[PDB]
């Protein structure tokens, strides 16, 4: 077989049978091979053994000759940024996600923090460590400690006029990962006043690995944000390269909207610009856009199609339904950070809730939500579905999975490239029942 650790976008598994300090040594040494000229920055996530994954994958860098930038606990965001900054040749980010304690794994970029993926350098390098006998070289290249973060946070800080910041509320639930290391080292330029939960970073996580769309762990931001009058309120996951956000009444809000409401804050900073979403929920991302003055570009979901578009248009946002928020300026990557300092600036300017600037698109846009079938047979299941539906001639497109558009509401059906699953998102114009009922058929086709 194959290591079952290698997936489409990252590797992830369990150690010590799947991932361990053996492989991530032979990773850093294959990775070596794959680089253009140049240092490779390495950081790390709250993870108990993630630490000892990055020795390993150093050692095998710089026995390939490989100088290592150790940036240290990090947030994702951070390997990204720096090896942008620092025009490095690339880097990984050692980090588990929210996958079970046992787990662990690391994102892979190159130049300009580029993603690695399965098609372009990460099944090579799988295949190079699966056939590597060899015995470990010494080190012919050395480390350098660089944990300063002023350029990472004077860049987060140069998104808002801080002299237009009012002193709101904010609740902050790093989940015990590692968000409130940076929203401590930026609370002392802000007027925020912080309410922070679960906020010092554990790897043993007390308090659940942190996964805001947990029902469980959603309600403990929620809770926070109603028991102390916050303005409305912000949780990560692990390695806070995903955001969530709840509004002053505690109620989270489906990450769709804020693609829509980011793209409107962008704009008004770089007036007539392009902007990248995903095709699994579209209408009310095209319309704000398109008000605001932007370009709408539809592409495939996930982060390397997504930032490939936004290279080739100059786009200078881009925005998945899953929390995933990228900016030009940030090296195309995604960050946890940028979007609630933008959110906390429109709050600040326009003297309006987070819940009156969404709720509204909520209504005129309802969505189910995104819901997920696992099937015995996908492909008779999507064709169920069309087959059913074929009659009234929806519109249809193939930018990722199937979307038809019947009008009055639309659906995307796609096959998940990270999971075995069926993923489905239905929309309407302004008709919550016709969602209901539309979304019930689609699940009892789906199920049959
Ligand atoms: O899950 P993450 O945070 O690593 O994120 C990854 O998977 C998500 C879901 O992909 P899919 O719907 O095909 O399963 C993608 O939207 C995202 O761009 C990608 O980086
Ligand atoms: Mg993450």
């Amino acid at each position: 077989m194959t290591l079952p650790a290698f997936k489409a976008y990252d590797i992830r598994g369990r150690v010590p049978d799947e991932l361990n300090e053996d492989l991530a040594r032979r990773i850093g040494v294959a990775l070596a091979a794959q680089l253009d000229q140049g240092p490779v920055v390495l950081g790390h996530d709250v993870r108990l053994a993630s630490p000892a994954l990055q020795e390993a994958l150093s050692a095998g860098l710089r026995a390939s000759g490989r100088d290592v930038i150790d940036i240290g606990l990090c947030g994702t965001e951070e390997v990204y940024f720096q090896t942008d900054y620092l025009k490095a040749a690339g880097g990984v980010m050692v980090t588990a996600s929210h996958n079970p304690m046992d787990y662990n794994g690391m994102k892979l970029v190159r130049e300009q923090a580029r993603p690695i993926s399965s098609d372009t350098g990460l099944f090579a390098i799988r295949d190079t460590v699966a056939a590597d006998t060899a015995a470990p070289g010494e080190p012919t290249a050395s480390e350098q400690s660089r944990t300063d973060k002023t350029a990472y946070l004077e860049h987060l800080l140069s998104y808002v006029d801080r002299s237009t910041l009012k002193p709101l509320k904010l609740v902050v639930n790093a989940g015990n990962g590692g968000a409130g290391l940076i929203v401590d080292l930026l609370a002392p330029h802000l007027p925020f006043e912080f309410v922070r939960v679960f906020h010092e970073p554990d790897g043993n996580f007390p308090n659940g690995i942190p996964n805001p769309l947990l029902p469980e762990n959603r309600d403990a931001t929620a809770k926070a944000v109603k028991d102390n009058g916050a303005d409305f309120g912000i949780a990560w996951d692990g390695d806070f390269d995903r955001c969530f956000f709840f509004d002053h009444t505690g109620r989270f809000i489906e990450g769709y909207y804020l693609v829509g409401l980011l793209a409107q804050a962008i704009l008004a900073k770089q007036p007539g610009g392009k902007v990248v979403h995903d095709p699994r929920l579209t209408w009310n991302t095209v319309e704000q856009v398109e008000e605001a003055g932007g370009i709408p570009v539809l592409c495939k979901s996930g982060h390397a199609f997504i930032k490939e578009k936004m290279r080739s248009e100059n786009a200078v946002y881009g925005g998945e339904m899953s929390a995933h928020h990228y900016f030009r300026e940030f090296a195309y990557a995604d960050s946890g950070m940028i979007p609630w300092l933008l959110i906390a600036e429109l709050v600040s300017q326009s003297g309006r809730s987070l819940a009156d600037l969404v709720e509204a698109r909520m209504q005129k846009f309802p969505c189910s939500g995104e819901i997920n079938f696992k099937v015995a047979d996908a492909k008779a299941s999507v064709a169920r579905v069309m087959e059913h539906y074929a009659s009234l001639s929806p519109e249809l497109d193939y930018t990722d999975g199937i979307s038809a558009d019947f009008g009055q509401w639309r659906f995307n059906l796609r096959s998940s490239n990270t999971e075995p699953l069926l993923r489905l998102n239905v929309e309407t114009r302004g008709d919550a029942a016709l969602l209901e009922t539309r979304t019930q058929e689609i699940s009892n086709l789906l199920r049959g």
